[PDB]
């Protein structure tokens, strides 16, 4: 399950987020794509050995960040944490973190479901007062 923490954060602020990506298969995780939640503006990423990081704007105005393994990826029995900075929206909202976990066999696990789904996205509660 991919998580982006903190699970609560203040509206309007520049938050340092940490995405944790555990292995869930006995195969390497070679790439992770994270969609920015609505109204959350990506600012910067923290470099990490063994990964190249890039951002993608899209035809719809959403933005994604991609971490691609340049070494062995995340192996069985491992997890990795990836840190970045984003600006929170101005109003209270539930920010969903749609993540796509790529494995070496070409499979993609889509951490995009709601509460009851098999692969839910994690959420940050953007609050105020």
């Amino acid at each position: 399950h991919v998580s982006v923490k903190p699970a609560e954060s203040a509206a309007g602020s520049w938050e340092t987020y940490t995405m944790k990506v555990p292995s869930e298969k006995n195969l390497p995780t070679t790439k992770v794509v994270l969609k920015m939640p609505k109204d959350v503006e990506f600012q910067q990423y923290e470099p990490i050995p063994g990964w190249k990081v890039s951002t993608q704007k899209h035809d719809d105005k959403s933005v994604s960040v991609t971490w691609e393994a340049t070494d062995g990826g995340i192996q069985e029995g491992q997890f990795q944490q990836f840190t970045f900075v984003a600006k929170n929206p101005d109003k209270a909202e539930e920010a969903a973190w749609d993540a796509y976990q790529y494995y070496k066999d070409g499979s993609i696990v889509e951490w995009t479901g709601d509460e009851d789904a098999d692969t839910p996205h994690s959420i940050t509660n953007i609050t105020s007062a």
